[PDB]
């Protein structure tokens, strides 16, 4: 790593060591508290302090490091802070110098960054993020359900089995605008709804889904609603035929 120099006898404002929060940069402008503002305050180049871009941070004090997946800070932060559960740390797409004359944000190999803590983002309908400083919305086990950010999804009753709900009154799948416009592709909308089994069909199970094959033409997408033993009957509901 970098090693700190010794006392060699330096022109007056010559930071060397810069404070937690900033970072060292080169320059002859005057810079106070990571801020520029005067332009050319010096004769000669300088090593003085700038904040940190937001959604860096550091303790050295000699690279503003990236904060890592999960995390997010604001401007001269010591340390990052974690996304609470059931959001995702999503970094905001950065836009590179037009001009070499324009003053940096941050690093050329740096794109994304957690500028805020707006940028925690929650999990759509359908998805669960169970853990602070998550990376993933995880998709919910078959046969659970879950609302909007939360943080562990709970199974369907026994009547009831995981599947889509287009049709029903309450749809618990998540729109559009919570999946692919807060986030891109990567989390597509997943069914989250419990539909009861038809008549004549029980299902003593508790966590269930409707079975789902990717290729519809041969093999069509099948209901684990059990039928009732011949003899018994059932309304379009709970388990148990009577
Ligand atoms: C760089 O800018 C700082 C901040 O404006 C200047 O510090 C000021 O100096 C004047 C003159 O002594 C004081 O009256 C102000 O109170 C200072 N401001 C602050 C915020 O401390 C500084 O003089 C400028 N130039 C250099 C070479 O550092």
């Amino acid at each position: 790593p970098t090693n700190v120099p010794q006392r060699v006898p330096l022109p007056k404002g010559f930071r060397t060591t810069c404070f937690d929060g900033y970072e060292l940069i080169f320059s002859n402008d005057n810079y106070t508290n990571g801020v520029r503002v005067a332009v050319d305050a010096y004769p000669y180049p300088v090593g003085q302090c700038r904040k940190c871009p937001g959604g860096t941070a550091t303790m050295d004090g000699y690279r503003c490091i990236p904060c890592p997946s999960g995390y997010w800070s604001n401007e001269g932060a010591r340390e990052c802070t974690a996304c609470p559960a059931g959001t995702i740390a999503k970094p905001a797409a950065l836009t590179a110098r037009a001009k070499y004359s324009i003053d940096p944000t941050t690093y050329h190999f740096v794109t994304h960054l957690a500028m805020g803590p707006e940028s925690c983002k929650k999990c759509p309908k359908g998805y669960f993020q169970p853990n602070i400083a998550g990376t993933v919305c995880l998709p919910c086990p078959s046969g659970f359900v879950s609302t909007s950010g939360a943080t562990g999804c709970t199974a369907c009753s026994e009547g009831t089995y995981h599947t889509d709900g287009v049709g029903t009154t309450t749809p618990g799948e998540a729109t559009s605008l919570d999946t692919t416009d807060t986030f891109g592709s990567i989390y597509p909308i997943i069914p989250n709804t419990c539909r009861q089994c038809p008549a004549n069909t029980y299902l003593p199970l508790r966590g269930q889904a409707a079975i789902a094959s990717m290729n519809l033409a041969a093999v069509s997408s099948a209901t684990p609603c059990r039928p009732c033993e011949d003899g018994t009957w059932s309304k379009a509901g709970a388990a148990g035929c009577q």
